């Protein structure tokens, strides 16, 4: 009864475009029935096969606990110096056994390295969780190895055949993220594609990436350095680990709920000082633009991304009733997306500031909020579920980057809107606030005659590496929207700026639709 | 700066029939010992009323105080300064026992316990949500305070119910002196149109706190009737598995639709000597599917089980709600077990055994399911494995902002045709013609089952189905405990899908 191992399951985009394989190598096992005493024999071979400390204390662990018919890796990927200085001594050591064995391997490993993440070797930690994983030498680490590592694993079999793992197709489309990834290409932050119709994600980079490959047969601790003390950080996922203050991007969805609990009307105007000051309170607050803005209603608010209008909003709405509300777009909890560690943001209510700084709510601190700034932050991720909901008129979607699976597996797979957002508004309200932000565009120059954009942009201060990060969130076609976009520029300064860099992605998506 | 409290929400049927309500009462507000003597004969205050004030220790002294009581102490008004009289909200069901296992009550807020988590949102706020919609909508229903310069509160917001308050009725009197279940889903979006356990409670001998007479009654009671058998209550589901575990079949390509076998009425695990029993012991011959279903064969499905491997059955009965809570908006709700090593190992510390797989193959094993579970698994079957999450709430209006989820959550990838789905339709129509439930107006599908109990020592009778099978509307479980066979419950099912179905656009209270 030899165990028999299952392959792992491809990965494919949306189209079929291959994203991760198994392809055969050279791995010297050992079988416990096969070896008198394995401590012994290790130590003899590990000048000849280049086995490093980590290396032997990995394969004793498994020894341990492995049956005795199974096969257990000694040294995975033989390099071919490996290969050769056995084979001089290759009947000097009989039970060990050379044969070939499955590696993951990523065609396109930069460009989904943050979606898809990579396979590591089994280790410790795992090993304290079955009889599932005995020919199996490779665990999902991070990414959607990781997020579906059942799935993809497979069903062992005996000396019975084993099932094989499932096929994943993402909502990803190999196109549009190499469109997004070139335009963050040489440059910091994060680039989000959602289709508003069904929370798939269409396109996700974080940049820089770093190449998967290098971690799937254990990564030298020379090469792992370089990137864990690389200065931009090649490793740290931005688009759902990231986060960032919003700034302005949330304006067209806090403008919502002004109309929601009725303190405002498309026609209610302010006179706009350049400030907003506090009843009771001599501290001024002060707008962008210092002279102000003039009269200002809901519509040249938006286009004009004045911090009065939204000041005065706030204060009456409370940071309560604001919390309620803007939660619905995704902020302050986690999206739900099927990615391992995915980032809360912060939406502050009194409630998590007095557990975290045991302080009473200043009226103040909403002031921040209400412009995106302050303890405020979102994820690339949330933001770009926000504008998807905000495009869609309401509907609530989760973020996913499963698509379908093929295989032998039972699963469900989310496509559609699990609720909507309970709103005492026309649906007109969502159209209106739609041609707001055709104006952001018009009125302000990523401009297509092709298509319509609806969008907003921001700007967030940093906690050159001191230069702000411009953000834009969007969607087009803007009437019937099919995909909306967040983009954070690191350091990008003006926000304007990370929308030329959400213009091609909107481009190739609905314009212009493989090897490398 | 007093705070003002805010008015709780309404809570409706799906059709504006109002169920639960905040109606205007007089409280008598407040050493206490000397005064509360005086004070009794006043008031009429039981001894039980004055044991609670004391241990309550403003405080009440007397809720929804009468005309009279009110009249008989203004003329003493001076005796007592302390003692104040002001005006409170009580909340009534105005079909207590109907809704009482969906709505719940709302109770005193006295719980420290539950008074030491919460804010200075239910400052001034007397009542707080204990069981049921009540409970789980809490926060939804509650509103927001206001203060004494006066800021008004915001009132809670109003629940719509999926709910039907004529569906309900039928169910309702379906199990009227009779103990189980009755769930009716809309499969085309999990709502709830109709939840009843039975024997039901009068939840409004909650509201104002319950005597101890009324509770140990209620307590006491042999038929339970605090006990919610939809969301709580787990039972074997029998027979009425068999559908979806057939679709598994297909789904690991271990069976077609046209695979056969001999079934002799037993079967033998390969080198062992205990038979495993068919019902009839004659068997059913050669039985395909179609066949299987129809006739409620074990052999059938015992041979499907052990080539599909506990593991294999766990995937994919799981996909239909078994084994783990539904998600049901509602408080308590229970996993139900679907059994497999991982629990066997934990919780007795044994392997898993060939022969218990047997057992779980019909529906007869450690398996249980709640009334909910085998509800939604009846509605994805129908909805050809779209799956849905059961919830009670259709919409809100107020304020505060909500989601309401009202479509289903995903699809079940199933390596089949779509067709797969339809004939198995097609068998589940056959069990209603071939094996009295049939109706000429519409197709009903369904699936019979019995369990065996640990008159009360009566097997219970299981039936889900639904209608019109072609493009369904309504799937339901039925669960007569001590109903002997499903089938008899089936009876209790046919009602119900004939007000939703034909006479609803002809019950209003």
């Amino acid at each position: 009864l030899q165990p028999l191992p299952p392959a792992r399951g491809y990965i494919y985009d949306r189209n079929g475009v291959l994203l991760a394989d198994n392809y055969p190598v050279f791995t010297a096992t050992l079988s416990k029935a096969d070896v008198e005493n394995v401590d012994t024999v290790i130590e003899q071979l590990q000048p000849i096969l280049e086995l490093t400390q980590e290396d032997v204390d990995r394969f004793k662990s498994r020894i341990k606990t492995a049956r005795k018919t199974e096969r257990v890796a000694i040294k995975l990927n033989l390099t071919e110096t490996n290969i050769a200085k056995f084979s001089e001594v290759k009947y000097k050591f009989p039970g060990v056994r050379i044969e070939t064995q499955m590696t993951r391997y990523y065609p396109h490993g930069d460009l989904f390295a943050h979606v898809i993440g990579y396979v590591g070797r089994i280790n410790d930690k795992e090993l304290k969780s079955k009889d599932l994983y005995a020919g199996t030498n490779l665990i999902g680490k991070i990414g959607v190895e990781k997020s579906y590592e059942d799935l993809l694993h497979g069903t062992p079999g005996y000396e019975k055949d084993p099932t094989r793992g499932n096929d994943l197709y993402l909502s990803l489309d190999y196109g549009l993220q190499v469109v997004a990834s070139q335009q963050l290409a040489g440059r910091r932050g994060a680039i989000v594609a959602i289709d508003p119709r069904t929370g798939e994600i269409l396109a996700l980079v974080s940049s820089p990436s770093f190449n998967p490959n290098l971690f799937v047969t254990g990564i030298n601790h020379k090469d792992y350095s370089s990137l864990r003390d690389n200065i931009d950080q090649p490793l740290y996922n931005r688009a759902v680990q990231g986060v960032y203050p919003p700034g302005s991007t949330i304006k067209p969805m806090e403008a919502m709920g002004g109309l929601h609990y009725g303190i405002v009307d498309w026609a209610t105007a302010i006179s706009d000082p350049g400030y907003f000051h506090l009843p009771g309170d001599s501290h001024k607050f002060r707008d962008w633009k210092k002279t102000g803005h003039g009269i200002v209603n809901m519509h040249k608010a938006i286009i004009m991304s004045c911090d009065t209008y939204f000041y005065i909003l706030a204060n009456q709405m409370g940071i309560d009733q604001m919390n309620q509300w803007m939660r619905q777009f995704g902020f302050g909890q986690k999206t739900g997306v099927d990615l391992p560690s995915e980032s809360e943001g912060l939406y502050p209510n009194p409630e998590w500031k007095m557990r975290t700084r045991k302080s009473k709510w200043m009226k103040g601190e909403t002031i921040s909020v209400s412009i995106g700034q302050g303890a405020f932050t979102a994820t690339p991720l949330q933001l770009a579920m926000a504008t998807a909901i905000t495009a869609n008129h309401g509907s609530h979607v989760v973020p996913h980057v499963l698509r379908a699976t093929h295989g032998a597996k039972p699963f469900t797979v989310r496509n559609a809107p699990d609720g909507k957002i309970n709103f005492n508004g026309t649906d007109e309200d969502w159209v209106k606030m739609r041609e707001a932000m055709i104006d952001v565009i018009q009125s302000g120059g990523i401009r297509t005659p092709l298509y319509q954009i609806a969008g907003k942009t921001g700007t967030a201060q940093v906690k050159e590496r001191q230069l702000d990060h411009g953000l834009f969130v969007g969607f087009a076609p803007a009437d019937k929207p099919e995909i909306a976009i967040a983009v954070i520029w690191e350091n990008g300064r003006h926000g304007g700026s990370a929308a030329q860099l959400a213009k091609p992605v909107f481009d190739y998506w609905l314009l212009t639709r493989i090897r490398p």
